[PDB]
């Protein structure tokens, strides 16, 4: 067996996220583009997202809503976020 | 936001992880009865799987891949695999 990190080989990028977000509705008010950045996806329902890296998925998105604060805050282990934001910002959001 | 993600606290028994093999692929020769014991369950996608305790993740099982010493090659400081095999065995398996 080998170790993985990654979830979703195919959502690796940050294009191949943000085209997910095609059919994203206009009334839930946080953007595709910093959602895509930090890792997510969109997968089904109103506002259904999962990470790419660590398969976290994350619903009922609220306006002021940050996406890498929500990362860290449910999902601390997190590869990807470890790899863009470090430790640190985790530890502080933790 | 919510996550509505499966958590590892809810595959803590043995019967809990085996119940996810259900759909586990024919093509991959590993049982699901030593994946759950060595406390890995499948996370739907291919052939990941994950361990409840430590949240580490392994793929492309080999036939006649051991889930435990897979465990303790990649994962020795599981608190899990350190409890129910020891640190010999994980010493053992790490050399
Ligand atoms: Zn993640
Ligand atoms: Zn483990």
């Amino acid at each position: 067996s080998m170790r993985y990190t990654v979830s979703n080989l195919s959502m690796q990028t940050h294009a191949a996220r943000f085209k997910t977000f095609f059919n994203w509705p206009s009334s839930v008010l946080v953007n595709p583009e910093q959602l895509a950045s930090a890792g997510f996806y969109y997968v089904g329902n109103s506002d259904d997202v999962k990470c790419f890296c660590c398969d976290g998925g994350l619903r009922c998105w609220e306006s002021g809503d940050d996406p890498w604060v929500q990362h860290a805050k449910w999902f601390p282990r997190c590869e990807y976020l470890i790899r863009i934001k470090g430790q640190e910002f985790i530890r502080q959001v933790q």
